[PDB]
Order: C-alpha cells, then structure tokens, then sequence
C-alpha cells in the first residue's frame, strides 16, 4: 500500500506527440478492452517505436482530422507502452458502440502471420493490471479482439490467437 | 424523368441474403462513395461469389450482431455487383461521420498484393454510373478510399493505387 | 435459456388488467426499443399508477379495439414498471413497420413540459438491461424515440432530450 | 455521479441522506443476508418512504451516534429499495457476530400482525439477485430472519413466516 502501484509508460511528450484536442471522457471503471494492431510496420527500440507512434498519430490527425491518435495506448516491440488518449479520454478505434465503453490498445505492427515478442505481450498485460489497480478498468474487465467488434483482420491472426487464451478474454 | 435499367446487380434473394433488419435511410442524392475491400478471400464465379457475399454478411450479422452486411454493394471478381443495403439504406462501413453521407462499395477479396480484374473494376464504375442516372448519387460525387476516412489498409495498396486515378476521386 | 429471472415488474394481475387476446409473438432477440409517453395523466403512487395502467389498457381495448394495452411495458413516476404485453408479444405502439421489430415502453404522463423523475428513468433503463439479460433484447439493442419512427410529439420534448443521452440511443 | 444500476435503488442523495462517516468495509463475496423490519412507521409512496428512511437514519446517527443508518438497504412498501450503507460497507443491524459476515436489509414498518405488499417483497429478492450480479453476494447466499440470529421479534411474525418460504432461506 503504496498508492500508484503500476506501469512505466512513455508519456506523450516523451514521444513528441501533438497536443490532443479531445475532450470526451470515458466513465471509469471501464469494462471493455479492445486489442487491435496498427497493421503497419513494427519497431523495436525506444527511438523507432517513439517515431512510429508519431506516424500513427500523424495519420489520424493530419489525414483523418481526428482530435488525437485513435488508441488509448500503443504497445511497442521495444517492450514499452506509449501513451495515447489514455485512461480517461474516449478513443476512436472501435466504432461508436465500443469506443465510449472501452479502452483501445493497439500493438504497433502487423501480426497476421507474426507474433509480438514476449516483452510486448508482458507490457500489454502489465498495462491492464495497472488499469485495474487504478480503478480505470473493472476488476473483471473483458478483452475483445478488434475483429470481434468491427469488420477487420485486426489484431492479426497470430495475436488474435494469443489474446483468446487470456484470463479476461470474452468473445 | 426518364430512367434506365442500369442494374446488372444481383439481388439479395439471388445470393440468398439473410433478411435485413436495417431501418436508417440515406437521403438522395448522396455525395460520397467509399471504396473498401473485405480483406477476405476472393471469388471469380457467380456461384463462389454468391457464397462469399453470404459469408461476409454472416460475419457482420451473426458475429458482429449488425442489422445487415455493412456495405451498400459488394463487387465480385466474377464481374457482378451484389446488392448489400442498396441505395436507400445507410451502411455501416466507414464510421459515423461518413456512413450517413456516403454509399460504401467493397470489392470482395484482399487487394494489398493483387489488383481486382478489369471486369470487377468495370462493374464498380458501371454501378456508379448507374447511381448517377438513378439520382441516387450526385452527378459530381466524390470517391474516397476507406483508408482515407478511417484507419485501415483497406481497400488494399494496389486497389487504392487504382482508385486514386479515377475521375471522381478526391483528396 | 438462463434460470436467473430479472427485474421487479408489477404483473398484469396486480394492476388488475383485463386478460389479453393478443397472439402474434415477437422474434427474440429484439433489436429496437421505442420510447413513448402516454400523453395522459401521471401518477406517483403504486395505487394511482396501477389505476393509470388500467385506464390506458381500457382505452386501448375498449375504444381502439386492440387485443391488449398496446405497450409492452409502462413506466410510472412511482418508479415501478407495469407489465404490458411483455417481452414475447407484439405490441401496438409504433406503427406497422416498427411494432413487429420492437419493444414499446411508455412513460405514463405527458412529458412535453415535464421530465419524469429519476426513479422512473431508472426503472426504464433497468428493465432494458433485464431484457438483454433475458435474451428478449439484443445486447446491442438500439433505443428510439417514438418521434424518430413516427410523426409524433411522443415521448415529449423533455423526455426525448433525456433519452438522447442514453448510451443505446440511435436517432 | 455513480448512477448505473441496478435493482433500481433510490440513491443516498435522493432520499436526502446525511453523509455517511463509516469506514469499515465488508469482504465480498458476502455469505449471509439478514432480514429485519424497522419496527417504525411504514410508508407506501416514494415521498413518504424517502421521509421514512431519513427518519430511521436520523435516529441512528443523531441519537445512537452511529456513523450511518445501520442497514445496508431499506425496503419501502412503495416497492422501492433505499440505499443505506450499501454493498461495500459493514452495517450495524444484527450484532458483532453477524454484521461483518452479512448484508442487512430492512423492511420499513412493523410486520408482526402485518405483511409487506408483493412489490415490497419483489424489490427485496430483485435486490438480492443484483447483489450476486456484482459479486457483493455469493450465489450460495443464505437468508436469515433477524430473529434467527438475535433475540428480537424483528422482522415480525408475519414477515418472518414469508421469508421462510424463500428459496435461499436457512433456519
Ligand atoms: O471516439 C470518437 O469517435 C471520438 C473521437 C474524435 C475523433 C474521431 C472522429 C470521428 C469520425 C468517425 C471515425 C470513427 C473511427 C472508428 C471509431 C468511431 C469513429
Ligand atoms: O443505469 C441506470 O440508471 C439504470 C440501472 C441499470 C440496471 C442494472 C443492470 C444490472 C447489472 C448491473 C450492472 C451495473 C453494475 C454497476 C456498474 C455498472 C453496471
Ligand atoms: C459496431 C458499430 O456500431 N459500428 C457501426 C458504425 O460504424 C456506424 O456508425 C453505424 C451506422 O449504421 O453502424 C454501426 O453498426
């Protein structure tokens, strides 16, 4: 009983993100977590992965005109978590039905035929424990694959396969 | 007030579509068309394609719980157009901002590494010409690639390459 | 399906309802829920609200010739849910397009210049979760105001504004 | 501001309750449910029952010096459940043996030669099921009359014979 209790997360500024313009808030404790993949290339060093989070955000902000990067968090192959819209802000990653009730975490890369390395999976699962510890997620939150709530291949066959084994997975 | 029979279109009953539960209407004339791909398996024959349209609909209806397959029309490699939600019903293809202002056509298959055959491309273009003559689409309608309004690989690199050349395409 | 029954509902017999002659069943699970107001007298007490339920049913059966109170459920300002045709029977409350696909719940009163109390709103929302849990409603169900599916003032400006904030509301 | 759920409970603030000062927590899943009657005045309308929960709490807080009304939940003859200490706070209703291992619910009134109306009994069981849904109550939960765990006439002969006919009642 040490209050914070969880997660090292690379913050927005540390990855030089553009300021967010999003104001819509999620209502904690959140019950659903939606796992996607960027379906782009991977990265496996702090500097590349930080560079890739900037790209993704650029796509969503510069091209799509969104208020900030879609995801609440992004997972690098560097084994670090990148802060997106975070725990309190409604993300734009699952559709109008799941966005206001979920936390979207996206693995940077394409896992159709490839798996995230062990450290990326640990960072993702540690992030979720962190979420529960903070009361950001319900203790009995449910994890969905992106393809379970939207017509997409996301998070990729290999990763989809993995999250299906998870404690909190519920299709 | 003279209308043409531009419909080469395979009716829902003909591809044996489950009945639609969708009620929200599109107001005509519609200004935008959003092109996507199913990122699925392709089909080249009226028989294999009717089957594919069934599966794509099954996925959206049975797995995702939607009122009907999300696209307004699907395009087969058999060179035929499969009726989805049609010209009058709002689709569920490109998010809450674009769904209500556009018609969503999806080519059945994954075009990341393949272009659709000429006849598939002819069908799509003919469908659009059809739409204009029917008054369903504004004559100066704009084409967008899925990845232009939502974060996706869709419609696939090759197919995206192609649509960027189209007369009605717009940044 | 699932043993655990749901919610507190004032049964037909308790509010002394005339027996139903209504036979057309709804197809479970139902996708839509239409919210109306009776535009009639309000009541704040079990005694007065049972009475009002009786009068609404009476007027529908005796003056309109319907087989049963047209609503599937009624909501009182006493904060209780009154059993109408229930979950399995088709109501007569939204027109012929909608009556066969939806559940109709009506707040007893006229909401144009009044909002119904929190307990009424609570009863209504709780009833819907119960329907979902029972399998009578789709987990994804969509809530609509009576005025969205028919030309009407129902459910009344004030109540219509409130249901627009419901997490399952789709215009 | 905490408004989800559930068994349709009138929240603390809605009945104008003094803020609680209790800090002791209950270890969920809880095992026992004790049923008592207030032995006070009964009420049949939301207005009168809110006033009655207030009176009970005031007596407990001003006169006995307790941190909060001692019951976790109060049941009014209006068919509504009134929030007391709730699911997460240890109450003061059945003694030091029973207060830390049980949830105490109290029917407002004197049921010696009187019976609570069906709607009051409905709210009660509905309350109990919603407790399970949350993990606050263990599905195996046993129901005890106040008089089964303490020397007291509570909850009254009449109400006591009834709770014995309940499915989870253990003598
Ligand atoms: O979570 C939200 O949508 C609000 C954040 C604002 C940025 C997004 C703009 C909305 C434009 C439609 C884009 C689709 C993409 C998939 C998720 C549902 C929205
Ligand atoms: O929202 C309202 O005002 C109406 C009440 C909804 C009915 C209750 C649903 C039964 C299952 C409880 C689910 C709850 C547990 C509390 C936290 C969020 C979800
Ligand atoms: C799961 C979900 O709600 N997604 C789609 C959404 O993209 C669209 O805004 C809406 C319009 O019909 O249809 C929904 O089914």
């Amino acid at each position: 009983e040490d209050p914070p209790a969880c997660g090292s997360i690379v913050p927005r500024r540390e990855w030089r993100a553009l300021a967010s313009e999003c104001r819509e808030r999620l209502t904690r404790p959140v019950r659903y977590v939606v796992v996607s993949h960027t379906a782009g290339s991977h990265c496996d060093t702090p500097a590349s992965c930080a560079q890739q989070a900037q790209n993704v955000q650029s796509y969503h902000v510069r091209n799509l005109g969104w208020c900030d990067v879609g995801y609440n968090f992004l997972i690098g192959e560097d084994g670090l978590v990148y802060e997106g819209r975070g725990w309190n802000i409604k993300g734009a990653h699952a559709g109008p039905t799941w966005n206001p009730i979920s936390i979207g975490i996206s693995f940077m890369g394409n896992y159709m035929n490839r798996v995230p390395p062990p450290r990326a999976l640990r960072a993702a699962q540690n992030l979720l424990a962190c979420g529960v510890a903070l009361g950001a997620l319900r203790s009995n939150y449910e994890v969905k694959g992106h393809r379970d709530v939207q017509p997409t291949l996301s998070p990729g066959d290999r990763l989809y396969e993995i999250i299906q084994t998870w404690s909190h997975y519920r299709a």
